[PDB]
């Protein structure tokens, strides 16, 4: 039931961890209410957001206004708050210092 | 045999995939005859160089004048940076990873 997946690496955090996505706003953040719930001190309780809408296949990615900020890698840059950066299957992005990489799913 | 590794994040190119890293000089490029041969149009055939001098000292990192650079995650001019475990790596537009064992 998933439309994409986002994966988080292991890191100084934990270990890895899959996180399903759908249709409508995935919300990442340190608040258990997230979509991608992320409870670590680096991480705004609202960081950031993965839109998937069914009219387009790339996923919308846009930072919240978090403290430590929402990076890219194509090309490498931190994402000015609300502007859309869309996503490719298999993009790598970074959460502060958290590594994640998006999947499409069939 | 090998004192280090290099991950490569998986793409459109393939499965994630691990490079032994091994004591001396291990030349990072696009042809064959590299220790670590990444065949992708964006790397140049000499690319980037990790030279290891001991199991228990940094690797060091220089980029070779490649044509779209190294960058650490600080980009490397034609300098000689002390890797840290665990560092992410852009070659050209290719993420990867160093890991000490």
């Amino acid at each position: 039931e998933p439309v994409g997946r986002l994966h988080i690496f292991s890191g100084a955090h934990g270990p890895e961890k899959d996180f399903p996505l759908h249709l409508g706003k995935n919300v990442v953040g340190r608040m258990p209410d997230c979509s991608v719930a992320l409870p670590f001190p680096s991480i705004s309780k609202q960081h950031a957001e993965i839109e998937i809408l069914a009219w387009d296949k790339a996923p919308i990615l846009r930072d919240c206004g978090s403290l430590n900020g929402t990076q890219i890698l194509r090309p490498p840059k931190v994402l000015s708050p609300g502007v859309s950066h869309r996503l490719r299957d298999q993009e790598l992005i970074l959460f502060a210092d958290l590594l994640c990489q998006y999947h499409r799913l069939d």
